[PDB]
């Protein structure tokens, strides 16, 4: 059982031609476009499952393939021989190198007459090469392929029982354990309306029963397992138990996670592997209780909010999900900000109203000291304003690298800063240049503390406290203590920010008891996200976006204290 | 004479009083605004030196401080009694912690009506401490100070001697060794337009006699010293000759450069230290030697490129420049391409004529393996412009670490590349997505290698035959095996570039012997510097730029074997 199995991943490109092969291959199955993850060929002239997972052409966003790939321990790699190799499978195959087994090629449409098998098989090499190996050697592969099913391989009997040995001889079957205690790290991912949450993995120790508890890792939680089922032939069928090396599958667990991991109870703990797909943004997903509690939009009711963050992490891989104590509230972490604001602002123009908390960083622990996450930033302003801009980022722990004047009398700088301490200069590296604020920054990598507090803001915010329109009577004499996100006539409620008081303290203010009057300011959905403190709360809806904070009325807000 | 000398710099803001003190301390001098590097303040009730290095509040480029206190043990950091620190310190100081030493703070204009000296000695601590250190403590520092020349400390006797002190106490004289080989790294660095180039910095062992032999590290070049010179007063004065720890200045050597070093010839070797600093780019500087011999400009005789190139050298830290075989040649090597772009399109304008050869990498060697330099890129291309920018990177070692998809429709992507391979890309994806290819990116670090070369080109070029007007005669027949940079009617000469070929290969033609003919392409600076091959050259002047290969003549060409 441990010995039988084979797991692999196929790849191809424009040439349309994967299987093609395994729809002829099915010489088993069940013996008396389009999918999948995965298809068995479970086979003999003993009786071996061959798992093949199939990795997508199609780059997904923050690496989709690099779990896959994880699971296997060698490739198929199919290619036209009239074609010879293209460039969408450079992405894939530069993957399957240094993480990493032995290769497979595959030589197909030989059967045309427009076809170049000899020139094929050189074309490869080439282009094989500049990706190391450094073996090939064998690297063999180097097999015909006829999907209509002459010269070199073999040629030619049964074009088809030939592979298979291909695969059985050099492709070995996984250096796993099959006693002790069970242990599995998921690759894959997916979801089903009623269904609930999938998993797919291969199975690194241990064996596991339908009804059977285990543990999830990285964090703590240890939620119940009730339904499980593996692979045969184009479907997802159901299994009482098996072992070990299974590219299978299973249900109702929690939220999991791509690179999550769940083993037993007892002897056991842990699993690693990041691996460079960790998230480094944590905030809130928590239902609307507001004033507009389903007013002007659709989706409310906590149950189809899961159902939506839930679908993006089918191919969304750079995101992770989490539960929590009060049922109407979910974390959502991914690669970033910008990665996360973009979740958000697509869901809005679906229907929905819901709110968000302010993105906190993950201090992911790296080795002893407390690491967490930094930006490289690059600016481009205007002579005038590097005073300032240096001023304001010195205060965030802006160590600056690499300023380099361009001669112009526009000047170019090159910072990086922690991910906490750049959340606000968005607002501000715009504010300050008035327009020609010419910035945006990449990801770098998990370095030390600052330490300390730094990315807090100043102020407090002028608070409402009751439902109406916003007016002449009250607006022109707010607006003398700092400013304002609203203007003339604009229903509002209590528990609302119209706006920005000039020092550190916040206020409670009425505002339906010469005007001229100050427009108010954008606010658009990030610049909010940024802006909020650890007690407020971003209101977002399919119309317009408004803030408020976690407590309502002004006494609400007197009562948050321990 | 070594345990007397006190190596600090001065440190202040836009509170412009630095000496100030230094005038009015002058109690010794030739006992019988402005600068400088540095003023020696040579006193007693031991005759002690005091060398003195004005750290600039100016940020220069590439960060020029991190050498001025490479040279230094402790800081003198002046602050105003009225109104405190201030942000254009932040840059300076926060450099003056982790290399590092002990610092003494200044509190100035106690004499002013409007002053606040305990609130000061408040207000340093909680901006101090943001700045680590980790002690302090004292820290000592915490003086008065009165320009005009109470309160607190002392007070008040001579309102200098007592500072003397807080120097020679706490201040230490640097650990280096009076015997031994000679050996000093170059620190700061100027120019004068007879006397030539000139060194400057501490000593780190030995002496030097003023003729006396010596050799160049980091490369191998031996040249001989000829007159030497130290500080006293507001002054560079001659010398005989003189030890160790002293910030002394030097001539008659070499080219030189910031971050060099210059010991023996016997029983040394060798200097290190970057920090990072270090450039990662070479091409050449070489008169102009083709059919417009100073025609279209002024500065032709190599004599005073040098004058050009080296007076950079003052005030841009990141640029390095050498000697050459050939005496009209030099090498030129900075931070990056538009760090060295930038030196050229400004020397057009002052109206130069010149010549200057193709980027190549600069694969300083680091720890066994070749290691070659590396860049985090950013990509933000429409959707339709991905599938070839992942093809046309891939070819060029574009491992892809975080594509992030932003709804809209347009997409984002974040490449890591070597330099070496992304020499040509800011032409192909302009090229490509046709004025929509935002794109510029930053220096990571120092990578393996690819290896191999990866950043050359396929096409040969059209070359001509001859001076003369391009005609219709000839254009509409050339320009159909490939492009043109020129049209109808231009100044050519035998041995130039009119455009590109459909083909690898090359060609030489005659341009003089229904049109209707295709505009020329618009090859800037930049672009002309990233396309040339290694045996073609870039021809600049102060009205147009052409390319040249350079060989003239076909024959001349056919030359070129070995
Ligand atoms: N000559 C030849 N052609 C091959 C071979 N393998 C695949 N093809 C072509 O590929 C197309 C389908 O792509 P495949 O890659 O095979 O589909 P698959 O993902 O389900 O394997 C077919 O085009 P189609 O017929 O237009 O599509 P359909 O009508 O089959 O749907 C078929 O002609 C081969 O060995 N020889
Ligand atoms: N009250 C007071 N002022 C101080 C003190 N130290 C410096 N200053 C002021 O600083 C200005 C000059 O800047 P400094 O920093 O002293 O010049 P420096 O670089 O040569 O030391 C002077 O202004 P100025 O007089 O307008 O310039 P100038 O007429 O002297 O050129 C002077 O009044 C101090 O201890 N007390």
């Amino acid at each position: 059982m441990i010995e039988k199995l084979r797991n692999i991943a196929i790849i191809a490109h424009v040439d349309h031609g994967k299987t093609t092969l395994v729809d002829k291959l099915l010489q088993q199955s069940g013996t008396f476009k389009e999918r999948g993850i995965t298809i068995l060929a479970k086979n003999t002239a003993n009786d071996y499952r061959i798992n093949i997972v199939d990795t997508p052409g199609h780059a997904d966003f923050g690496g989709e393939v690099e779990r896959v790939m994880s699971m296997v321990d060698s490739v198929l790699l199919v290619v036209d021989a009239f074609d010879g190799p293209m460039p969408q499978t450079r992405f894939v195959t530069k993957k399957a190198f240094a993480y990493g087994l032995k290769p497979i090629v595959v030589i197909n449409k030989v059967d045309r007459p427009g076809a170049r098998p000899d020139w094929v098989v050189d074309q490869v090499f080439d282009l094989f090469v500049n990706l190391d190996a450094t073996d090939e050697q064998l690297d063999f592969p180097i097999v015909y392929a006829s999907a209509l099913n002459g010269l070199d391989h073999e040629d030619m009997a049964e074009d088809m029982t030939p592979l298979y040995q291909a695969i059985v001889d050099h492709v070995p079957a996984p250096d796993v354990d099959l006693d002790g205690p069970f242990q599995m790290q998921i690759s894959q991912l997916d979801y089903n309306s009623y269904v609930g949450v999938i998993g797919i993995g291969r199975i690194k120790r241990g064996k596991v029963k339908p009804n059977q508890q285990v543990t999830i890792i990285d964090s703590e939680g240890k939620t119940r397992n009730a339904k499980v089922g593996k692979v045969l032939g184009h479907l997802g069928l159901e299994r009482i138990e098996t072992d070990l090396a299974e590219a299978g599958d299973i249900v109702a667990i929690t939220e999991l996670n791509i690179s999550d991991t769940v083993c037993d109870t007892q002897n056991v703990e842990a699993l690693p592997a990041l691996s460079v797909d960790e998230p480094t943004v944590s905030m809130f997903f928590c239902v609307n209780t507001s004033p507009f509690c389903g007013k002007e939009g659709k989706f409310v009711t906590s149950r189809q909010i899961l159902d939506r963050l839930n679908k993006e992490l089918v191919h969304n891989v750079a995101l992770r999900v989490e539960e929590t104590e009060d049922a109407d509230a979910f974390r959502v972490s991914g690669r970033g900000e910008l990665h996360l604001s973009v979740l958000i602002e697509n869901m809005r123009r679906e229907g929905f109203e819901l709110a968000v908390s302010r993105p906190k960083v993950i201090f992911r622990e790296i080795d002893g000291r407390k690491q967490e996450p930094y930006e490289n930033v690059t600016l481009d302003v205007e002579e005038q304003h590097q005073g300032s801009v240096m001023q304001a980022l010195g205060e965030r722990k802006g160590d600056l690298k690499n300023m380099n004047p361009d001669g112009k009398g526009r000047v170019r700088l090159d910072y990086v800063i922690p991910s906490r301490g750049l959340i606000g200069f968005r607002s501000e590296f715009m504010t300050m240049t008035s327009g020609t604020g010419l910035l945006y920054s990449t990801f770098s990598h998990y370095d030390d503390v600052r330490p300390g507090e730094v990315g807090q803001r100043q102020n407090g915010v002028l608070i409402s406290n009751g439902q109406g329109k916003a007016v002449a009577f009250a607006l022109f004499g707010l607006q003398d203590r700092g400013k304002l996100f609203l203007g003339h006539g604009a229903e509002v409620y209590e528990g609302q920010i119209i706006g920005i008081h000039s020092r550190s303290n916040d206020l409670t203010v009425n505002c339906l008891t010469a005007v001229v009057l100050v427009p108010p300011i954008r606010m658009t959905l990030e610049q909010a996200l940024e802006f909020i403190d650890d007690d407020e709360l971003v209101e977002v809806t399919p119309t317009s976006i408004r803030i408020r904070k976690r407590h309502l009325t002004e006494n609400d807000r007197r009562r948050a204290n321990r």
